[PDB]
């Protein structure tokens, strides 16, 4: 049908065709009398699946003869969404497909559906791994991902009575066609024990045993025939585990204990928690994956080479544990010394740091560490004493750096500062968006910039055009494509070449009737699925990401009532339509994020009930936000709510998405929004409220919300809505805990930027009204998205970091 | 190479070779560089299997196009073994296999050694359902087997200081290449709860859920195409089950415990064990089946047909839950009145009963049922009301008859007698061989006789003859066709033509040329997988079962030190050489077992090493007895032991095995050996000891071991070297429980039997010294084996209890 979705040729749909039925006959055991819809999305699945297997097997063939350097992508998380359609577009597969499908007689959109998304992760960090492992495949890197093959993933959000219940993500329930299980690479695990000194050392001895059994996922590059992996650990007792009737059987039931570490995915994003379980999963990963890495550099004696052909990316410091891991098999069983084994774990690995909030910072009590890897603790103190000896040395007498910089904090209970771990054992770290990356060095971090000034970098973070792009717009990739070729799905920079076309009217009128299109598809998802009724003619109005005070959905909240109270005193007076959406998952014990999804829906239910209003403003959650979700409502969005205090967002990546799909901007200068309004031009963005310095200026003064009540009438009006019972008449006193912290203890300033929101949003609402001028500006935002490209990312990395040269150039087939 | 495993053509040959390769690259994603013999061996499997597909599905159509009668045979227990070479016999495709794999530079029967057992069972009952499977399919039955998919089978058994040590048998850790998930067919099954009463009848709510889903195992027929289905059911957790951060991962966590009900089997043999978790295993798969069976009568409103289109068979009392669970189904949910409900159960349900071992009946506890399943001790309760009232009736005045008949059984703790549950509840009741049978009707049922004679029948059991011929023994095999054709295999009846052959020189040395052959291949075994050393030349005398005081282990020891105490008193005096050979696993929690085997391994330990001996004789464990292992013992041994106490085994299977493969047989008049006996002539049998009328008169007389120990010399040596640590010298008190239960509280009463059964031993040794004469008799038992093959035995279940006829016909490939 569209030319960016490939050739139909009768060879490869007749082929297709058969192999169709091949996999339902011989793999499902099904004929087409008993068939159900899921039988043949398998069918399809193992069909494409099989189009995979001889690039796999040929690019990790090609990668043993001629032995680069590899990259190693540690991650506790990994939201890769679903595969089918991804790695149709990836293997240019996509149009033979759906005609093969189609002769015989079925929906290919239909199949799609059935799959269920891998949600391996909470949000923007584990997405960006997702991203990351695709651009890496892209750009011919020997790259792997390691993390951990959860049984349960994020969980599905269901709302009852306007309150989020979680449920679990039984996602493997029907089997993943894409997994291959390699149990014939399973490797041993250590927990707990002792540490005995010998005449030769250390010794780690009376251990309990968990095995680590691999699971192999292919991570195709776009056209390039690169096939690249993502192995991911299960875990498994070993079979004399806890080994009467009663004894035997217990002893058996046991072994569940042990199978935990990869049960569930932590769904807390918010807070860290030091449950012993989560350090479990975390030395799980780490220990599994350095016996591997180690395993294939033997098989390519002498560590000066490791850094040479081995770098390991820290994904936060989630997988930090593997420093001192490192270091442990470098001494204790390869017999190194201790500073060249040190030198080449530095030289080895680098970490990425994704916030400054210091509730989300992990800080490991020393009592569990003590319990739990006796042997890591007294590494970890013997980093520690070197590197304050450093520190001693450079800053001679300053005491109080001494004790800022240790990696050991004291207090009521010790603990280990995992972040200060990471600095101190890489050669690299990095913030994920200029304004971050600067935050890093001035503030948390400074001590240590001033100290080792070339560790710090900056790489800024990017999405993927495959799947944010070619994957869910496939109409505005094909409009797109006609102007300028294809070439720009590798080298998203080409974009650029759009900015002669703002101009050309059958290009504006192009890129609006594709808009329109996704809109009413949208709509229509919203009609069928959830029985929920829009007017696809108002302006849709997006905020969608895991729900954080941060972020602030209360801001954009205050603006919903703003509205819903200026039309109900002046009912017969023009607004701009809109279709408010706001969609995100909160933290399970996150009170304070579970009272505000519970606000939305009671605004919904008081707004969407009006008379008065009609069809002039609605108010929806989007109820399970996750990675397919996020496929469907960007393409449809026409305003980006990107609305975080200035300083806290550290990048963001949804906003990225968002830009690229053709909706305008609304946001703070935090994170990568600065980045944006800049590659775009300050002109065609909505830029509003307090900068980094301007929220600086209100802590030294101290920040008093009274104050802003005081002044704004409107605002005033709000809080008395709330506090009064007006958006819940049964429980008057229901949002006291909102209106409390609002008032109070709002370490965020909600109060602080809303008149110049609501100032900026009437501005949004009057260039709404001049459709070609709406979407002049929208084609300077497509147009200047490039940088965005995880390909730019992944591309800095490599040569900045990395130590490795990025490769276009294809495979043999 | 051999005639009965088929043709190797052309055509075949080749296509297996590229269908093997089609499954090494694209299923096991491998290549022949990288490729392990595991690999191989699932290339091999997945081969394999495409040939079931097609035949499979074919079956299952043609039954619902005809509609035949089902069979419903319910186990808790299927002991399968390995697949791999079974299906390639039941489909003549060993041969071509073996010549495919050849030409791939690959040797078949060492890829054939990795398949894992499918260990689903303990022992004889457990092996009888599978048995029943291949026949039923051979005989072209619509039969269906169903029980559950345990994630672990019977425990692997390793000997560790000549202790047995269990280990977790973790058989399905690499995948299981047979069966396949049906998670569209997942059905609720109800715990817990309380019973509520409407106007509308009884009500079962507020209960706990857990889902059952069902995974599809083949069952080929013997060259008929006929492929029948196993289904195994699954315990998943719903995903609401159990549904704060520590709360929710809880919650997530806590889902085992639903699970756990599939996690393992119950290894418990010897003695009744009123364990919650074996009573939810067993409603288990009772709730799951029915609603199954139910579903499909539906699919063909009229209950009364019920009966015609069903029968349920039930193994053992483990599934008597589907007696109750039936009637629940069709008064509360389908609105039958009791008395028709009562009707349709009765005609529709039949119980086999397998011991009258008191220990082993299962006796369950009214407090268990009261609160697991509510509904259903209701049910029982007027079950037993109604039937007592018929008793009453039938025997007016009788007060004690009213109280041995009751299914509930008074005392400290009230318990559901499950037998008196089964027998009221079925129209045909059986025993397992026919002094079993008439044992029944004479002792433990007596009551029940009287009152209903046309229920009780015997089954004398059988073993199929694909496995334990053709598949084991197939240099036997093949020169029993050379002279009668192939027939035999589908009709063993046919072997009594070889009687015709006793005195033909030619078959003669050709049998007991395939013994040597058998027993010089399991020589070999023995020093390359357990570095034990053997004599070939020796009489391999061999017992193995599980270790049961009534199958009399203790029997045979006593032989095996009087053979050696012998030896030591005339050193230069000729015996018959001997290799004896002890295996079978013990119920973890069975004491006395245990130590039967330690004492097994002390004596080797004590005869192997003496140098006097020499290699006249050996004794030998062998460890983790187990389907494919009796594959391989069976085949070489010359003596049959089955030498438990008259009256106690029901049947034995072994005892078959064993006449089958060419052994002749020393034993009691006990269980299926009286029907061998009269079959293949008394004189042509070792028989001794006691009959069970002798032991009768034993017991009412009283049964005192001393008397034996004063009179039998050779006795008395025995128990003083057992006494004064003569086989234990480190431990000198370590047999102290065997003395003191031989000489105290010996049940089964070894001392009663001994001279007797040392007595006919030396007539053994006798016979075994002329060879000629050895062999001729050896014909005899093979040629009147016919009888115990289970198509005889499924032929009369089938048209005695089930009222269908059995069909030898092919259908179209
Ligand atoms: O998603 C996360 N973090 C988590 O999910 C998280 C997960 C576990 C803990 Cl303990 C803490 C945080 N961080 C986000 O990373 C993105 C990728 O760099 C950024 O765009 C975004 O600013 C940041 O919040
Ligand atoms: O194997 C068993 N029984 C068990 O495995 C068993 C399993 C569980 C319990 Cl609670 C009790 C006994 N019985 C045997 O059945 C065979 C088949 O009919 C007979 O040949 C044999 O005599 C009998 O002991």
């Amino acid at each position: 049908q569209i030319s960016v979705r490939g050739l139909a040729g009768v060879e490869n749909v007749t082929e297709l065709k058969k192999n169709f039925n091949r996999h339902l006959h011989f793999t499902l055991v099904k004929d087409r009398n008993v068939a159900t819809p899921r039988d043949y999305y398998f069918a399809l699945a193992h069909t494409v699946r099989d189009h995979l297997v001889g690039r796999w097997i040929r690019t990790q063939q090609h990668y043993y003869e001629k032995d680069p350097k590899r990259i190693y992508y540690l991650s506790l998380e990994f939201y890769m969404g679903r595969t089918l359609q991804n790695t149709m577009v990836n293997l240019a597969l996509e149009n033979a497909c759906d005609e093969a499908t189609y002769q015989l007689g079925l929906d290919m959109e239909e199949l799609e559906e059935i799959e269920e998304d891998a949600g391996l992760g909470n949000g923007g960090l584990g997405r960006l791994a997702a991203c990351f492992l695709d651009s890496m495949a892209t750009l011919g890197l020997a790259a792997y991902g390691y993390g951990i093959r959860y049984e349960f993933g994020i969980f599905n959000q269901k709302i009852c009575g306007g309150w989020q219940m979680e449920e679990a993500d039984d996602w493997l329930r029907y089997g993943n066609p894409w997994e291959k299980a390699r149990p014939e690479f399973t490797l041993p695990v250590h927990f707990y024990g002792r540490v005995e000194h010998t005449s030769q050392g250390a010794k780690w001895v009376d251990t309990q045993v968990v095995l680590a059994m691999p699971y192999d996922t292919p991570v195709p590059g776009y056209r390039n025939n690169v096939v690249n992996t993502m192995r991911l650990w299960s875990a498994k007792a070993p079979n004399d585990f806890n080994l009467n009737v009663g004894g035997y059987i217990q002893a058996v039931l046991d072994r569940n204990l042990a199978e935990n570490i990869s049960r569930v995915l932590y769904p807390n994003d918010n807070f860290f928690e030091g449950k012993e379980l989560r350090l479990k999963q975390e030395y799980f990963v780490v220990a599994a994956t350095l016996q591997d890495i180690i395993r294939r550099f033997k098989s390519s004696t002498n560590f000066d080479a490791f850094p040479d052909k081995v770098a390991i990316q820290l994904n936060d410091t989630h997988p930090s544990l593997a420093i001192p891991e490192l270091m442990r098999v470098l001494v204790d069983l390869e017999r190194l010394d201790w500073d060249k084994a040190w030198e080449v774990t530095v030289k080895t690995c680098a970490y990425t740091n994704h916030t400054v909030l210091p509730e989300a910072l992990e800080r490991w009590p020393v009592h569990l560490l003590e319990t739990l890897l006796p042997r890591h603790l007294q590494i970890i103190y013997e980093i520690n004493q070197r590197f304050l000896n450093r520190v001693a040395a450079a800053f001679p007498g300053d005491v109080d750096r001494l004790r800022r910089m240790s990696l050991v904090e004291e207090g009521a209970v010790k603990r280990i500062n995992m972040a200060h771990l990471c600095i101190a054992g890489s050669h690299a770290v990095n913030g994920v968006a200029r304004i971050h990356s600067e935050i890093l060095k001035k503030t948390i971090f400074k001590d240590f910039y001033e100290l080792e000034p070339h560790k710090f970098q900056n790489k800024t973070n990017g999405i993927t055009p495959r799947r944010w792009l070619v994957l869910c717009n496939p109409g505005l990739a094909e409009i797109i494509a006609e102007r300028i070729g294809e070439e720009y799905i590798s080298d998203l920079d080409q974009l650029r070449k759009l900015l002669s076309y703002v101009d050309d009217e059958a290009f504006i009128r192009d890129v609006a009737k594709v808009k329109q299109e996704n809109k009413l598809k949208f709509a229509a998802y919203l009609e069928r699925e959830y029985k929920v009724h829009i007017n696809p003619n108002s302006l849709f109005d997006v905020q969608v990401k895991r729900i954080h005070e941060y972020k602030r959905q209360l801001l954009n909240c205050l603006h919903v009532i703003t509205l819903y109270n200026r039309i109900k005193k002046e009912p017969n007076k023009f607004v701009v339509p809109r279709t408010v959406m706001i969609g995100g998952k909160a933290a399970p014990g996150y009170h304070m994020a579970k009272m505000i999804i519970k606000l939305i829906t009671a605004i919904g239910d008081v707004v969407n009930h009006d008379p008065v209003v009609g069809d002039r403003l609605r108010v929806i959650f989007l109820e399970n936000y996750r990675v397919s979700l996020a496929e469907k409502v960007i393409p449809a969005a026409d305003l980006s709510e990107q609305i975080s205090t200035a300083g806290t967002e550290a990048s963001g990546t949804g906003n990225m998405k968002f830009m690229l799909n053709g909706a305008l901007t609304i946001g703070t200068m935090d994170g990568a929004n600065v980045e944006m309004a800049e590659e775009a031009g300050e002109e065609n963005f909505f830029i509003f409220g307090m900068r980094v310095e301007d929220v600086d200026r209100l802590d030294q003064r101290g920040y008093n919300a009274q104050e802003y009540y005081d002044r704004i009438p409107e605002l005033r009006q709000i809080i008395e809505q709330l506090s009064s019972g007006f958006f819940s008449p049964k429980q008057p006193d229901l949002f006291k805990d909102i209106v409390n912290m609002l008032m109070h203890h709002d370490r965020f300033k909600v109060f602080a930027d809303y008149e110049e929101y609501v100032k900026c949003q009437e501005r949004v609402s009057a260039l709404y009204k001049n459709p070609r001028e709406w979407t002049r500006m929208v084609i300077r935002n497509i147009a200047t998205s490039g940088k965005f490209s995880s390909d730019r990312t992944i591309a800095q990395y490599a040569r900045e970091i990395w130590g490795v040269e990025p490769s276009r150039q294809r495979l043999p087939a």
